[PDB]
């Protein structure tokens, strides 16, 4: 689709039961694209945050769907397709992220929609089970993961996702034109997480 602020306000007006939670042990932020049948050609993005633990009861019942990592190696609630690589034996919940407060608290909310579909979450999840140990990287990841499990693969809707990242004052991270910061593989992505941001040359 293409960005609709009209679509955004209507759908989001329908979000309910927003909650301020404690900072998760760790977590990872990724973008999603909303559409509806009766708004052809319109889209808007928002953010998920994926946290350790199974909290289906925090999701709208229409997202209470459980997907697994490859070979029974963990699960994610709120995601609608299985993950084609291994997890870290944990179960996560992907929650609609309204706000990430200055004290670290996250404000989530319930969203009238289906679970997150498609492959663009992979970069985030791969980084979450492999490369993140403490905290939530203050950046937004999008990208498919290749069969080598290191090469990042271009995805769809990058303009929409950038916009949703930016609404939160966060950079979009991926492998393709449209992203604010560019990583071709999970190594560089991981070095970026350690740095907390793109390394600077204030020279
Ligand atoms: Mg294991």
């Amino acid at each position: 689709g293409r960005f609709s602020r009209n679509l955004k306000d209507r759908l989001e007006s329908n979000n309910y039961e927003e909650m301020e939670l404690p900072p998760p042990t760790k977590g990872v932020i990724i973008p999603v694209v909303h559409t509806v049948e009766s708004a052809p050609g319109e889209a808007f993005g928002s953010l998920l945050v994926i946290i350790p633990g199974a909290y289906p009861e925090l999701l709208d019942p229409n997202q209470q769907v459980l997907s697994h990592f490859k070979n029974d190696t963990g699960c994610v609630w709120g995601i609608g397709e299985d993950i084609p690589f291994e997890g870290d034996d944990i179960c996560y919940t992907a929650l609609p992220l309204k706000e990430i407060k200055k004290d670290g608290n996250i404000v989530v909310e319930k969203v009238f929609a289906g679970p997150a579909m498609g492959p663009s979450c992979q970069l985030g999840l791969s980084l979450l089970v492999n490369d993140i140990d403490k905290g939530v990287p203050r950046m937004v990841f999008t990208g498919e993961i290749a069969n080598d499990e290191e090469t990042i693969v271009p995805i769809c809707g990058v303009d929409i996702k950038a916009i949703a990242a930016h609404e939160h004052g966060l950079p979009l991270v991926g492998c393709q034109p449209g992203v604010d910061e560019v990583v071709a593989n999970t190594s560089l992505a991981s070095h970026l997480i350690q740095s907390g941001a793109l390394p600077v040359q204030k020279a």
